[PDB]
């Protein structure tokens, strides 16, 4: 009779920050709500493996891109109930309230938990002694190289390793998602995907998307990003920029809360990182300023034996003092529109750029097929990476790989 959720790892200790959470919800309701924490690296397999058995939880965490691909396997119970309770449509960005259902679904099957969205973290100690001014350098694309060839020139040295900074710190290691390539490609004006005569299609080949990613794809074979970091993934880059290896580096809002908890509590307090730490939006592109725009939202499984009280959860966990009190613990941005206003958001200097970035948030359109076709536009940016790690990525050796990308993308979708 416990009501059971799965999460993902969104705190330093997640089941516990997620049982504190829901303590006014147990008493409330008398019931007990077991939580089960799955790794973000295989989240994915033990919730289709759910989906395909109908042997799972009540409620799932989805991240914001995996919603269509659940929803379109059948499994996912109704909640356009719940998100009225909430607010309805009103209470969203237009960027979250998509994620809420496959795309062009008639009904809702995600309630929207936390959002999240991607910037520039920068050691303000680096930057002043390569005389870099942040706001020139994370301007536009020509700004941000400027940037780095000084950081590249500088004689600074991180106080505790007492050596160089990486200008750049990015993975070269075949990624899991595009979320560190999407803004180059959208700043470009490209897509990853394009609606056009009723169906979908690659645009990773586009004259726009490759200019985009050859742009960034070059800023590592320019000497702006070092050897070590091509073979490192993401995971490995956060620690790098925490242990003070790197000047810049793309993450989301989670690692300012990171920079306030101790090393021994999973953060990194101590560190010069930590006190010299900056954030800048991504810059202007020849086509505009564009960042990767995400987060979670929570699904029922229709095959759940206590859906009033999941529903219920649902409407807690949606809620304005849940919203807050959840983001204050994860580092995360609330998904509710209305809770941004809270103080601890709007007052934290670092947050509030993360704020004001997020009129330029872009999300991937919330297709049945996402999972596959950003599988395969990974597996060939991963080929083009190691082709960076040899000097070796020219433009045309890009463009043969996105055709074979976007060959094998078109494919999948038909
Ligand atoms: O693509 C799916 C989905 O992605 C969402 O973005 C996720 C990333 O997928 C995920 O890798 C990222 O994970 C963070 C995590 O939130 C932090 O809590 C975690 O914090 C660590 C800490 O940094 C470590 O030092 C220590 O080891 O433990 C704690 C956790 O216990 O750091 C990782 C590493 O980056 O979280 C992203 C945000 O949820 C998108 O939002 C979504 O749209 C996509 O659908
Ligand atoms: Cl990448
Ligand atoms: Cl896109």
């Amino acid at each position: 009779k416990t009501l059971e959720v799965w999460i993902m790892p969104n705190s330093p200790q997640p089941a516990e920050d997620f049982k504190a959470l829901v303590a006014p919800f147990e008493k409330a309701h008398g019931v007990e709500v077991k939580v089960t924490v799955l790794d973000w690296g295989v989240a994915w397999t033990k919730i289709t493996t759910a989906a395909t058995s109908g042997v799972g939880p009540d409620l799932t965490q989805l991240g914001t891109t995996w919603v269509g691909a659940i929803s379109a396997m059948g499994v996912l119970e109704p909640v356009d109930d719940v998100l009225e309770a909430l607010g309805g449509e009103k209470a969203y960005l237009p960027a979250v309230w998509r994620t809420t259902r496959l795309e062009g679904a008639r009904q809702a099957t995600a309630v929207p938990w936390f959002s999240e969205l991607r910037a520039f973290y920068y050691r303000t100690d680096a930057l002043k002694a390569a005389g870099v001014n942040p706001a020139e350098m994370f301007a536009s694309w020509q700004g941000f190289e400027a940037g780095l060839a000084r950081l590249k020139a500088s004689s600074f040295r991180d106080p505790e390793t007492k050596a160089p900074l990486a200008p750049l710190c990015t993975p070269g290691r075949t990624p899991r998602t595009l979320h560190n390539a999407a803004p180059w490609i959208w700043g470009a004006g490209g897509e990853i995907v394009r609606q056009a005569g009723g169906r979908w299609q690659s645009a990773l080949n586009s004259p726009e998307s490759l200019e985009g990613l050859y742009f960034f794809l070059s800023l590592a074979q320019k000497g702006y990003v070092p050897a070590e970091s091509l073979e490192k993934n993401t995971a490995q880059i956060e620690a790098d920029f925490q242990a003070g290896k790197c000047a810049v580096f793309a993450s989301g809002p989670w690692m300012i809360q990171r920079a306030q908890v101790p090393e021994a509590k999973g953060g990194f307090a101590e560190r010069t990182a930590a006190k010299n730490l900056g954030v800048a939006p991504y810059p202007a592109g020849p086509k505009g300023r564009y960042t990767f725009f995400g987060g979670s939202n929570l699904a029922l499984f229709n095959f759940s034996k206590n859906k009033p009280l999941a529903k219920e959860l649902l409407k807690y966990l949606g809620g304005p003092e849940a919203q807050v009190r959840y983001a204050q613990m994860t580092g995360m941005l609330p998904a509710l529109r209305s809770a941004w206003s809270d103080p601890s958001f709007q007052q934290n200097p670092l947050l509030r750029t993360f704020i004001q970035a997020a009129q330029f948030g872009r999300t991937y359109p919330s297709l049945a097929g996402w999972g596959g076709v950003e599988n395969l536009a990974v597996q060939h940016l991963g080929m083009a990476w190691d082709l960076v790690a040899q000097g070796r990525l020219t433009r045309e050796a890009l463009k043969d790989l996105m055709d074979k990308a976007s060959a094998a993308i078109n494919q999948a979708l038909r």
